[PDB]
């Protein structure tokens, strides 16, 4: 996306849960890391809209396969470690989040439809189990996510 004038990048993130309180936990492509969907917003997009686009490019999921149980309010920001900021300059990100049932069947999502996939595949994980596997420089922003969709979770799961 474009870049706001303090730094940050317009982006939204996707935690999609099940009713057996997991959430869907997706590996970076070729990498060894995991993280939830996340994609930038481009002009003319609002949040809502490019949070459809990621999950079509990159989980394979129409709006019909899930529905939506909660977002966050305002930004959440995390910054770049500064060894990765590239020379507007662009110093982090700032995320809209939303929080989805997924209610087609599991074979639903496909992760391999890009040239350049953002994933090579997920798996169903433990509520919690994000907060602290994801890279640290997003744990702040992945803490308060999940505190924010906790209750709404643990209520599907009961
Ligand atoms: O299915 C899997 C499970 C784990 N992993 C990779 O293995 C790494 C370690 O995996 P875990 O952190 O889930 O388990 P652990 O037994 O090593 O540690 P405890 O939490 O139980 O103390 C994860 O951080 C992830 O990078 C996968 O790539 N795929
Ligand atoms: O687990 C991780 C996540 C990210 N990174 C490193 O942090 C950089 C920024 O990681 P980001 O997750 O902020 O953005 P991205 O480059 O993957 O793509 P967009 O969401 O902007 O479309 C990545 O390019 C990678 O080098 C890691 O080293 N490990």
């Amino acid at each position: 996306s474009m870049i706001d004038d303090d730094g940050y990048r317009p982006n939204v993130g996707i935690v999609i849960c099940n009713r057996q309180g997991q959430v869907m936990w997706a590996r970076r492509f070729g990498q060894h890391s995991w993280q939830f969907p996340q994609g930038g917003i481009n002009p003319g997009e609002s949040a809502e809209q490019a949070m459809y686009r990621e999950l079509f490019e990159e989980v394979g999921l129409s709006r019909k396969d899930v529905r939506i149980l909660a977002s966050t309010r305002n930004w959440l920001r995390y910054k770049l470690p500064k060894r990765l900021v590239r020379w507007p300059v662009c110093i982090g990100q700032k995320q809209k989040w939303f929080l989805l049932q997924l209610v087609s069947g599991d074979a639903e999502i496909n992760m391999q439809t890009s040239s350049t996939p953002e994933f090579d595949g997920w798996r169903w994980v433990s509520y919690w189990y994000p907060v602290r596997q994801v890279v640290s420089f997003k744990r702040d922003v992945y803490r308060r996510v999940m505190k924010e969709f906790a209750s709404v979770v643990m209520s599907l799961a009961a």
